[PDB]
């Protein structure tokens, strides 16, 4: 209940190990596709969220953008958790697979 200094895990502008452009960047993008002009609201969930999904490195080789959607922490029904929703449909515009239609938004 309360918690915040330096020595905690700080966020960090460059691209780290567990995460590069590939996958931030990936994001602004996303937010922008939502809404053309976005707030400093949405932002303060957003980069305050991605820090938390950091620290499980489990979306980083296999990419489950859709486990990212999941990851918010529970008061998060629309504003920083569709961006992850966002980013599950425009991952099918690859060379690879037409995927199927099971899982239920």
């Amino acid at each position: 209940m309360g918690r915040i200094f330096s020595r905690s895990a700080s966020p960090i502008p460059r691209p780290p190990r567990g995460l590069a452009a590939h996958h931030w960047l990936n994001f602004l993008q996303a937010a922008y596709r939502l809404e053309p002009g976005p707030s400093s609201y949405d932002f303060h969930q957003l980069k305050k969220f991605l820090k938390i999904a950091l620290e499980t490195p489990v979306w980083i080789c296999p990419i489950n953008y859709s486990l990212l959607a999941s990851l918010l922490p529970k008061g998060y029904p629309g504003r920083v958790n569709e961006i992850l929703h966002i980013l599950i449909q425009t991952q099918a515009q690859i060379p690879s697979r037409p995927a199927h239609h099971h899982h239920h938004h």
